[PDB]
């Protein structure tokens, strides 16, 4: 809503980052919603450059937001956006612990 | 039915994360613990859990309302043996 967008752009075909689809269930029931995690950034890559990280989630594309589409429709949006999109994520993260 | 996982060593072998979830377009959001992390050939790998699964429960107790510490708290204090319920992954990922 008020969170800033990170702008990356690309000079081959890809952004370089893996998009994984999580679902999120309603508490003890069957229903669920699908979420979009940045679950890996290359290397190197626009999306590293840009300050994309893996553990955050995409909340919108272009402005547009993407919280219940499913997997092949966001990466639709990224695919016609063209060599520069604006991704709108959750704020930075960097805490995990190995069980 | 909950994943009983027993470890003969330390750890578990897999990585705990907190990731916010957000509601549509609004700064609205609700926390959820996900495992980032499955170590090959360790005691969570050889239960059947899986990166991207979500944690519901730890020994039956709800993690909804809990912080990424806290959970780890749970497990920690469980020892050698842990009982976690979860919703399922999804190997549905793409190269963007």
């Amino acid at each position: 809503s008020m969170r800033s967008p990170i702008t990356i752009q690309r000079s081959g075909k890809k952004y370089g980052f893996t998009l994984r689809a999580i679902r999120v269930y309603m508490g003890d029931t069957d229903v669920y919603s699908v979420h979009h995690i940045v679950w890996h950034v290359e290397e190197g890559g626009p999306a590293q450059e840009a300050g994309l990280c893996a553990g955050d989630l995409i909340t919108h594309v272009n402005g547009e937001p993407v919280h219940g589409m499913v997997h092949p429709e966001v990466v639709e949006l990224i695919l016609k956006s063209g060599n520069k999109v604006a991704v709108t994520t959750t704020p930075f993260e960097n805490t995990q612990s190995l069980v």
